[PDB]
């Protein structure tokens, strides 16, 4: 398995070349027989590996599971992410992330196949920013996720403030941002990201189906989870850099243009509940809402509910 990944990584690195069992054995410094057992292993787990006499092995296609060894290739080309942790299943990437950030200033993410048609990821970031900048993080990151998903969707992907991503009438993503602070100030940000990758409508069902969707449902081509992950990390990094450098006012109109909350009467639950229309997002990223009694409200956070 330590073996599994190194071989797979080696295979992935070497695309679209074939690589001999001997070359693999020599590169990893393991027995030719170990490589043989590892090659079948990988194939057993659904890796499409072509093996031909005299030439060796060729990774043709990854299966719908996360492999540490290939994710590492994405983080080696990243300025932001020092590493990733990849699990088969766990309860909460967020809990794991929160546990992992203690005693370090690392920036990294945690992926789990199961929490395999969805992407469960938590991202740990170390922004040295004021408390007055925290709440705009959701606004930037929402655009990142929206952009990434849109590259794969033939349909318009939209943001529902503050933390949901929709394609038409189906929620395709929901994220959560948590913050950890010191005696001084901000120790970390932990952004928990849940995305529906390849569900069919039948894979939701339970009273929810008419308002859930997946990326694949809006992608005529087969969704390559790795291709999507790569795009998602690039957009996250990009929008994170924006967050650190730009005022929300610079992305505000884009945010507005990408939002699906205008021109209808919504239910607002503050901290409690009232109905109205959202009429603006202010320069500070507060939602401006006009109630049915006509009183304008200014919300930094509430759940909007259709």
């Amino acid at each position: 398995s330590k073996y599994s990944q190194d071989v797979l990584q080696l295979l992935y690195k070497n695309k679209p070349n074939y690589i001999s069992g001997q070359s693999i054995a020599e590169s990893l410094n393991i027995s030719r027989t170990a490589v043989k057992k590892v090659i079948d292993q990988l194939k057993l787990e659904g890796c499409k590996i072509d093996s031909v006499n005299h030439k060796g092995h060729l990774l043709q296609q990854l299966p719908d599971i996360w492999y540490q060894g290939i994710i590492d290739q994405y983080t080696k080309s990243s300025a932001l992410f020092d590493f990733s942790e990849v699990y088969d299943s766990i309860d909460s990437t967020q809990l794991a992330a929160k546990k992992s950030l203690v005693g370090n200033q690392s920036s990294f993410f945690i992926l789990s196949d199961e929490q395999g048609q969805g992407l469960w990821m938590s991202v740990v970031l170390r922004p040295n920013v004021a408390f007055s900048m925290i709440s705009k993080f959701n606004l930037f990151i929402a655009l990142g996720i929206r952009d990434a998903i849109q590259h794969f969707s033939q349909d318009e992907v939209k943001v529902k403030w503050p933390n949901d991503i929709y394609i038409d009438n189906g929620k395709v993503c929901g994220f959560l941002t948590e913050m950890v602070a010191n005696n001084d100030g901000i120790e970390a940000i932990i952004c928990g990201i849940g995305i529906n990758l390849t569900q069919q409508l039948e894979n939701f069902d339970e009273s929810i189906r008419h308002r859930a969707t997946s990326i694949q449902l809006h992608d005529k081509n087969k969704l390559d989870r790795y291709q999507f992950l790569e795009r998602l990390l690039q957009e996250i990094e990009k929008r994170y850099n924006q967050f650190l450098t730009l005022p929300f006012s610079e992305i505000r109109e884009e945010y507005i243009a990408a939002s699906n909350i205008w021109n209808r009467t919504l239910l607002f639950t503050e901290n409690k509940q009232f109905k109205g229309q959202a009429i603006d997002l202010d320069y500070d990223g507060y939602l401006i809402v006009r109630d049915e009694a006509g009183e304008s409200h200014r919300l930094i956070s509430a759940d909007i509910d259709f």
